[PDB]
Formats: structure tokens, sequence, C-alpha cells
């Protein structure tokens, strides 16, 4: 995260930080509780990810160094890819984790509601992208989770930004015009949280951009509510 501030101790419980295991251990995406046994998450991320296997689903962690060789994770029963994905840029960039055993919520480990499809007029005004990426195009992967809030821009607006790529309505975009504030390399996979009513929604998913925190480039998410149907058929 680009511009953001640290997070504190349960402040975003359905974030998770999702390792591979090949060839060492690593942060390798961010990603969202959304059932007892499912994260949602970026298909882009599973590049080079031989099978399930390899994988750990760690969640109720502030801070990387927290993770030891006897920290508890989730074992990855199942990748669920988008039938339709082919790269981030394009679209259907959306990915289903069965994860082993089911997740107890706790104070550090809540799901996050899906938006409802009767919501798909309303108009968030209260956004957040988190996760342990870059701060910068050229950086590390951030020990304590960060947070920043980065307002909604229009689709029209967001084709106007990125000529070059098809920003279809499966595609959100969010970003400062003067920049500042963004996801970066690392925060991928990872939520993009938006509060209504008091109820926090998973709007986006993060997936791609055009640099970090450029000014009007703003970031593209997978527009979740747009899956809903996708995500109910598959968890049910
Ligand atoms: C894990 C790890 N560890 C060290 S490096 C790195 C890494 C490099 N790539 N990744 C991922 C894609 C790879 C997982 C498959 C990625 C790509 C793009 C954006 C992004 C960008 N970025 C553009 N250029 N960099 N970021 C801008 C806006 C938004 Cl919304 C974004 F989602 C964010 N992540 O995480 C992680």
């Amino acid at each position: 995260i680009v511009g953001g501030t640290a997070s504190v101790r349960g402040e975003w419980p359905w974030q998770v930080t999702l390792h591979t295991t090949s060839p060492t251990q690593r942060h390798l995406c961010g990603g969202s509780i959304i059932g007892n046994q499912w994260i949602l998450t970026a298909a882009h991320c599973f590049y080079g990810v031989e099978s399930p296997k390899i994988l750990r689903v760690y969640s109720g962690i502030l801070n990387q160094s927290e993770i030891k060789e006897d920290t508890s994770f989730f074992g990855v029963q199942e990748i669920i890819i988008h039938d339709q994905y082919k790269m981030a840029e394009s679209g259907y960039d959306i990915a289903l984790l069965k994860l082993e055993t089911t997740v107890n919520y706790t104070d550090s480990q809540r799901p996050i509601s899906l938006p409802s499809k009767g919501d798909r007029n309303v108009i968030y005004t209260d956004c957040w992208v988190t996760g342990w990426g870059y701060r910068k195009l050229r950086d590390k992967i951030q020990n304590t989770l960060q947070k920043a809030k980065i307002p909604l821009v229009t689709n029209e607006e967001c084709q106007k930004r990125y000529r070059g790529h098809k920003i279809t309505h499966k595609m959100i975009c969010a970003g400062y015009r003067e920049g500042g504030k963004d996801a970066c390399k690392g925060d991928s996979g990872g939520p993009l949280s938006c509060k209504h009513n008091e109820v926090w929604h998973l709007v986006g998913i993060t997936s791609w951009g055009e640099g970090c925190a450029q000014r009007e480039r703003p970031g593209v998410y997978t527009n979740v509510v747009e899956y809903v149907d996708w995500i109910l058929e598959k968890t049910q």
C-alpha cells in the first residue's frame, strides 16, 4: 500500500496473508475470509503455483514476523479460478480457495459480507485497501498490515485513463486524481472494503494498475458484486 498507515490488531479481521512455500516460504497475495472454509482472492496470484499443496493461509496476522515454524495455518483443499480468466488486465481476476477445515470466527478472524445486488445502485464513499505490499514501486513486503482510504472512480473516468485496455462493468477503479495512495506489489488478491450503514462489504479484489499511486492512473479491482452468482454457485 502506497501512502497508507499501519493497522492495529483486529482492525481488518477478514484479511488473510496467502503464503507460497516453493522454493521458499513467503507472502504471495492477500485474500478475504467470506465463509468458514472460503477465501476470495485474485486468480493472477496462482501463476506458477504447481498445486494447492504448496499454499498456506494465515489468518489473524498483523505482522508477518508473527509467522514462525509453529504458527498454525489453514491448508488449501482446492483453488477455483474463474473459467474465463486469462490475465489480470483483461478481467475475470477472481479465485476461491476452499480450506481444508473451517475457520472458527474470533475477534481476529471474521468474515466480510458480499455486496447485495439490491445494493448495486449504492454509492460507496468509505472504501479502504489493505495489504502487506510495497510502499513504492521498488520496495519490500511490509511487516505490518497497511491501510489506505481511497475513493471509487467511475468506469467512464477509468476507461479514459486506460485507453489501451477494455475497462468493463466487471471491474471497479479507485484512486486519487493526483495519485499518492494506491495498492502496490504484494497487495493483489486482498480486499477493497467499503463500509455502508456501518457494515463492511467486499466491494473489490485488488487486481492491477499502471505503476503504483501514479497521477491519473487508478487501481483496478475485480467488481465483486458482478461475481456474486458465481461465488454462490461454487460455495453451495
Ligand atoms: C508477492 C510479491 N512479493 C514481492 S513482489 C510481489 C508481487 C509483484 N506483483 N505482485 C502482484 C501480482 C503477482 C502476484 C501475481 C501485483 C500486481 C499488480 C498490483 C497492483 C498495482 N501494481 C502495478 N505495478 N505494481 N503493482 C497497482 C494497482 C493495483 Cl490495484 C494492483 F493490484 C499488485 N500486485 O500485488 C506481487
